[PDB]
């Protein structure tokens, strides 16, 4: 009777053993499916998101844009289902950027597979491209986020060591300090966690809910934060900038980390 | 000014620094206030969970009424704040017995623990219990927790060789086969991940909010599943039941077993 999946989403995915994925840092449902030819991927995302950047078919239609552009996976089924936004996906190729780093540091290895992603996203073409993720359209988002108590669980916007007071008061100054766009191909949640690696080449992305168009320092304020969060040294940030051949903007970096706080 | 915790309880965790809880199998958000001298824990649930056994109120309320019966963190304070139930305690004493038996090789240890655990519950005085979780009653909040698709789907009931077909056929068959019942106190959650051993004895209980009146064989059928999801070897089964000294009741296992499947 009632059920998240469909029937037919329940057939395509009985011969498969499942596995939730035990990581917990969104509000979307993870599942490795484990088969005897293969593991496929069923990511779902309740009715509070729809229309969000956190929805699932907002991550479909960037998933199926996406294809013969960007090596990510084959969406084998999509369905809106009482309430629910499911999506059944081939596994990435490649190992998982976190794994292939871990404790073996090869901290140059990482900022030239960030360089990568960013010269990567720069020539892909988005005059078809199904999503603007301009300030305004997440500045919008995220006031609904807010108004409904769906941003972000906040466990480091208790310290008193915050800039802001409160949600809304980083919400204001993000509205206010909005800086100028230049709207290119976006990840949206570049990190380690979300790239595949083969060969010391980018072979895959996942996490795309939050991908479209957007400015072009946003993806690399993300790669600036990874690089100080998880190697350590900011002579990597510096190698960073000298790969892509460009000067860093401060001022638009430190707002694009500071947009991420609440998402 | 939307916070999710008071002005009061925010001033009481600013020297700590917040670490979220990476099990998070439940609708309750767990964070770990890391101090100078000491470690607090801070519980949260929100309005959807409102009287349920997963109201962390409903575990505050067991956590005061428990001091002086069983070995229990201190409540340190407690509020209901813009739905969202929040207790703030003290962290448990000894080590999880996850850890303190963490793949050490020594399943009749833990035999011997869930035999004692067994063993304090039956001695606990419940004629002023707060909370009586008999079948009714929660049968009464499984079917408000289906209703509003709150309960928990555990993905692997989506296999082919699953014994129930949805969440409904469980239910009716709870609802049918519900046995009978002698109330003693009952934990609710008797796991390897909410019980603090120090010297080889019993340091602590967490995770209360399904603590109150309920049938003997419901604490006793939970011990029965861990034993053997820990190894496949039925003979520690027979064990623990000689510790006892009871003969097992199997329908009544069996069922307890069934009904903790959509909790
Ligand atoms: N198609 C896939 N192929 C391989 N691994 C996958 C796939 N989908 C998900 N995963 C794995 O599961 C994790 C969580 O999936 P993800 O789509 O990032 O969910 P999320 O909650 O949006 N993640 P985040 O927001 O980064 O916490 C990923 O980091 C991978 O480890
Ligand atoms: N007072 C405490 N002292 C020590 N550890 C604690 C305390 N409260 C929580 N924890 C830790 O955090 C984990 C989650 O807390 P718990 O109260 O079990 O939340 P939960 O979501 O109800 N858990 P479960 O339903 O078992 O998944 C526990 O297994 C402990 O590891
Ligand atoms: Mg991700
Ligand atoms: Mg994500
Ligand atoms: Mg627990
Ligand atoms: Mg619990």
């Amino acid at each position: 009777a009632k059920m998240r999946i469909s029937p037919e989403l329940k057939k395509l995915i009985e011969k498969y053993r499942c596995v939730k994925d035990t990581e917990g840092m969104s509000p979307a449902k993870v599942y490795k499916l484990v088969g005897e030819n293969e593991n496929l991927y069923l990511k779902m995302t309740d009715s509070r998101y729809k229309g969000t950047t956190y929805d699932v078919e907002r991550e479909k239609d960037m998933m199926l844009w996406l294809e013969g552009k960007l090596p990510v996976p084959k969406v084998l089924h999509f369905e809106r289902h009482d309430g629910w936004s499911n999506l059944l996906m081939s596994e990435a190729d490649g190992v998982l950027c976190s794994e292939e780093y871990e404790d073996e540091q090869s901290p140059e290895k990482i900022i030239e597979l960030y360089a990568e992603c960013i010269r990567l996203f720069h020539s892909i073409d988005i005059s078809d491209c199904p999503y603007t993720n301009s300030l305004d359209s997440r500045l919008a988002e995220l006031d609904y986020l807010l108004n409904n108590d769906l941003a972000d669980v906040d466990c480091e916007n208790w310290e008193e060591d915050t800039p802001f007071k409160d949600p809304r008061e980083l919400y204001d100054f993000l509205k206010t300090e909005k800086p100028e766009e230049e709207l290119v191909f976006s990840h949206g949640d570049l990190g380690d966690s979300n790239i595949f690696v083969k060969d010391g080449k980018v072979s895959g992305f996942i996490d795309l809910g939050r991908s479209g168009r957007a400015d072009k320092w946003y993806d690399i304020a993300f790669c600036v934060r990874s690089i100080r969060e998880d190697i350590g040294e900011e002579q990597y940030v510096e190698l960073f900038f000298d790969l892509l051949g460009i000067k860093p903007d401060w001022e638009k970096i430190k707002y694009y980390i500071l947009l991420d706080e609440l998402f």
